[PDB]
């Protein structure tokens, strides 16, 4: 009662803005059964009439899972959301939770609290008044399998981080406490098996009117905001891709540098690889290109998303270099840890590690592909996708001229043999799907490669769900023509 006041005051200041104001927050399109009012998420809006205790938010990389979870904490602490339903909302940031370290649910709850000695026994008195907000399930570093056990039913017993979170998700630990898990659809395969009567909600990103809203929030000058949005409107691809809020931020940040220069506002970008290479080349006034890539490849191959001072100092990134990338919105920072500005940037530098000119992790693309779609290595969706785009010889920049074209050709051969094995195999059943291979060929864009690869698919068997799916598939199909077509 009196401690809840202190906790809400703490939550109000800790979730004040996007990093570490919430005026740049633009509404997200949330749809259920995967017009959703957040207050009604836990209501039994069915004939069940028994409250919903598990709510799953499935959203792709950069769609706004963390931003929605942070807005949730702030709105709740401000008496605007669930004022009547929950006494405490605990924010569990999955990228900080060790899956090996032995900790109890009490120790985890106390981790979310401001003071060293919180009234843990008083908090746990009414478990139904607690909402556990697990943000980024897919960011749990290491393996997470449904065979772990025994399951824990004591909030005070210290268990392995995987047993602990597994017992909380399965609703064995505080059975009637509420849960809000945000995950990428890829990890929804691991998750589904633990879930107890969950309510599924899909984060779809920005509406065509919310992309315009974002651009106008980003640029204070209305003349700049309208010129930036008109560029997107002119470019079919950038308009389509700007449904992902992270794409809206990357695009806006890139046009700011171009605006400061005085160059006629233009962005020809046709792929995610083109956008990522455009944003990165705008930062360049690179010297630590080997260091940045090895850090990301090591962080993907050895499951490190947060890097302390020692992790950066061994990769050649001294005090000044870290402070330059933090200022250039390449790195992020009261945790004494540093990470990439996003997970998709760590995957861009991991893909780039395999193509760098020589002048610690394994650069064998064969072993990288062997771990594709595996939870342990983070699924490697964007590593492989960016790898397809960067290998395209009919594309260059000052950044790409620093990549070895000899190993880029060898890797181009192995990516064709990978498509050939995936497509000409009925027994696959898991990632990559046919649509996912279509996204890879879309990053390639080169017609000699795309046409050779599309001749491996016997029949087109895909499920379209977005206008991005239509664009990608449309491109691959129009480059799939039978040899004797006359
Ligand atoms: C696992 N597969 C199965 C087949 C269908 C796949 N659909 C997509 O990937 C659709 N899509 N498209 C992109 C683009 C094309 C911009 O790269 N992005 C998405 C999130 C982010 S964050 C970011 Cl940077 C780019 C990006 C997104 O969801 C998912
Ligand atoms: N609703 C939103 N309004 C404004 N910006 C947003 C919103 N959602 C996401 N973003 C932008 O996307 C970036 C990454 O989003 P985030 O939620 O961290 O991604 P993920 O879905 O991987 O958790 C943020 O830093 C921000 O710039």
């Amino acid at each position: 009662k009196d401690y809840r006041k202190k906790y809400r005051k703490y939550v109000r200041s800790r979730f004040q803005c996007i990093e570490d104001l919430n005026k740049r927050y633009t509404r997200l399109r949330l749809i259920k059964e995967h017009p959703i009012k957040m207050e009604l998420l836990f209501d039994p809006d069915d004939e069940h009439s028994e409250p919903v205790h598990t709510v799953v938010f499935q959203g792709a990389a950069g769609i706004g899972k963390t931003i929605l979870a942070r807005k949730m904490m702030l709105d709740w602490a401000s008496g605007t959301l669930y004022q009547d339903r929950f006494d405490y909302l605990f924010y569990i940031h999955c990228r900080e939770v060790s899956l090996v370290t032995q900790r109890s649910l009490g120790d985890l709850i106390m981790s979310c609290c401001p003071d060293p000695n919180p009234p843990i026994h008083k908090i746990v008195r009414k478990p139904s008044r607690i909402l556990f907000l697990m943000d980024g399930f897919d960011e749990l570093q290491g393996a997470f399998d449904e065979h772990i056990g025994p399951l824990c039913t004591d909030w005070q017993k210290a268990e392995r981080g995987d047993i602990l979170l597994s017992s909380l998700i399965r609703k064995k630990l505080l059975p009637e406490a509420s849960l809000l898990i945000t995950t990428r659809p890829v990890a929804l395969e691991k998750l589904q098996h633990l879930l107890d009567h969950p309510r599924h909600v899909e984060i779809l990103g920005f509406s065509e009117a919310k992309r315009k809203e974002y651009f106008f929030k980003y640029f204070s000058d209305e003349a700049q905001a309208r010129a930036a949005f008109s560029l997107i409107q002119e470019n079919e691809v950038l308009f389509t891709m700007c449904f992902i809020p992270l794409v809206c931020w990357i695009v806006c940040t890139g046009l700011k540098q171009q605006m400061e220069s005085g160059k006629s506002l233009a962005q020809t970008s046709k792929t995610t690889t083109a956008v990522y290479v455009f944003f990165l080349s705008s930062l360049l006034q690179c010297a630590h290109l080997w260091g940045l890539c090895s850090l990301a490849a090591d962080g993907i191959w050895n499951q490190k998303i947060l890097f302390e001072e020692s992790d950066l100092r061994n990769h050649g990134l001294q005090k000044a270099d870290v402070s330059a990338f933090l200022r250039m919105n390449l790195f992020q920072k009261c945790e004494k840890f540093y990470s990439f500005i996003h997970m998709t940037f760590q995957e861009f530098f991991a893909a780039m590690y395999y193509l760098l000119e020589e002048e610690l992790p394994s650069r064998d693309v064969t072993v990288l592909l062997e771990n594709y779609g595996k939870f342990e290595k983070g699924y490697l969706i964007f590593v492989v996708r960016f790898l397809f785009g960067l290998v395209n010889q009919e594309r260059t920049s000052y950044l790409e001229k620093k990549l070895s074209c000899k190993i880029s050709q060898q890797i181009r051969l192995e990516l064709l043999k990978w498509i050939e094995v995936k497509a000409k195999a009925k027994k696959l059943q898991i990632q990559p799907s046919q649509l996912e291979l279509f996204y890879c060929l879309y990053e390639m864009q080169e017609e000699d490669f795309v046409q050779r690869a599309m001749d491996y698919f016997p029949k087109i068997e895909i499920n379209l769900s977005t206008r991005m799916d239509h664009m990608v598939s449309s491109f691959c199909i129009e480059n799939c023509h039978r040899v004797e077509s006359l």
